[PDB]
């Protein structure tokens, strides 16, 4: 009797840890969501097969209302898996979830993934200096979400990074892109106009991280707005303050005007 | 004409996602390096045995000062690997390490693996509520480095958590812990007087993440200061204003006090 949480990584089957898949082979049943994130480059047959175990697919309500309800009542009795995309508890709420077991009498146990939010290393842009990060969502009726606009300004000030999660919708297959990003920015620097978010504004847009070819792209707001950096998902990012090196990286990696080899110390 | 940067993970071989054990069982040749960290739940020999290579080892100098002498020339007619604990890329020298390969005209790619970036969703905490990064060195001589300290006050000031990666001298396999860093932060406290560490402070403690049985302790400083957390690596977190959820899962998954529930929320 014991739940397991188990990150699937970040494009694919292949992105889960050899922990992972040796657990989750020797597990009785075997659930997963897949909401809180999208995994461009697989398929469930070929998670299933891959673990060689039948998965049963749970909606945000099955987990946010019923979690103690399809999968505590058998982690009881057996050994049962709860797959994420991912990392289990990164940016999800699905760490209460062990606090759920706790109660259930269930012991839990958690086997990380690639994360998206460690994969932005691959920008150049030095992890530590990331500062507090922000989700985009998209506005719904008259509701206009605002805050990760303050985020962005806040880390600015200080010179740290922003990382922007994007929206997702899985039911309706809804992934906001950068470029989506990008406009709902722009129209909350027209809202709040703070210089904070601009055509000027330098950008990192990081598509479909864990494929062996993934989209890096750095460069002007203006110029990057309406460029297309393949299927989703994808994560923006508002560089604060640049090191010589990171500039020399997006520059050589990421494609981005030479013209920010001339950092302004 | 090809190099892997391949990631092993956070505590065993075990870490290494399937997508980059098979890739680097594929390769010519085998690369790593662990200065940057160690693997404290496995040794060189299990890891080369799990891969099925002999696995050459590279010091800070040998990456610095000559990977394009010792691992470029190799990769020019060869597919090669270059394994280091953690994800690829986060350590912040090695996104650099790509520039050389393209000025080389090798071709590279990066395959992700858990991260302690990520890995500390583990805590409860909220990874958006992170913000800059600091990492906790050893004074020595005339030298007593405190800027780490500068950075708790503006992430607490902002109400965001602090990552404090712990001192290391890999080499001596020397690693500095939790309660050593704590002694330090009273004593620069004690230099500052800012009020950013203090007996009263709440702390989190990571022990070896991606082990199945981590140690993740909360409490205040005064409690924990001569607490064992058992083998390291120690990570040291100090959070800021806590989201009662985040509370919850500390005094139930960490065994925090109750008192946070009123203090710390
Ligand atoms: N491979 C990938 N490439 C780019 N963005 C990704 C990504 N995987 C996740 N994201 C980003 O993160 C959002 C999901 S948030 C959930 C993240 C997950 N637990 C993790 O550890 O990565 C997506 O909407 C997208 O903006
Ligand atoms: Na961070």
């Amino acid at each position: 009797m014991v739940l397991y949480f188990i990150g699937l990584g970040l494009y694919d089957e292949r992105d889960i840890t050899v922990k992972g898949l040796e657990i989750a082979k020797k597990c009785d049943y075997v659930f997963a969501e897949f909401y809180t994130s999208l995994m461009a480059g697989t398929t469930l047959g070929r998670i299933q097969k891959l673990i060689g175990k039948e998965i049963r697919v749970l909606s945000r309500e099955d987990v946010e209302l019923n979690f103690e309800n399809i999968v505590l009542p058998l982690a009881k009795e057996n050994d049962v898996a709860f797959l994420t995309p991912g990392d289990p508890l990164v940016a999800t709420t699905h760490a209460e979830l062990r606090i759920r077991a706790k109660r259930a009498g269930v012991e839990s146990y958690v086997i990380h993934a690639p994360s998206i939010y460690s994969a932005v290393g691959i920008t150049g842009l030095h992890i530590y200096k990331f500062g507090k990060s922000a989700m985009v969502a998209y506005p719904e009726g008259n509701w206009f979400p605002t805050s990760y606009y303050d985020v962005i300004k806040e880390n600015a000030e200080r010179g740290l990074h922003t990382l922007l999660f994007l929206d997702i919708k899985a039911e309706k297959r809804m992934y906001m892109t950068a470029n989506e990003a990008m406009e709902l920015l722009l129209k909350v620097e027209d809202m709040k106009k703070g210089g904070v978010f601009t055509d000027d504004t330098l950008v990192v847009v990081l598509a479909r991280a864990g494929s062996l070819n993934p989209t890096i792209r750095a460069g002007y707001v203006k110029d990057l707005i309406r460029e297309d950096f393949g299927d989703p998902p994808h994560i923006l990012i508002v560089p604060g303050k640049l090191h010589i090196v990171e500039a020399e990286y997006l520059v050589e990696i990421a494609g981005a005007p030479r013209e920010i080899l001339r950092v302004n110390v």
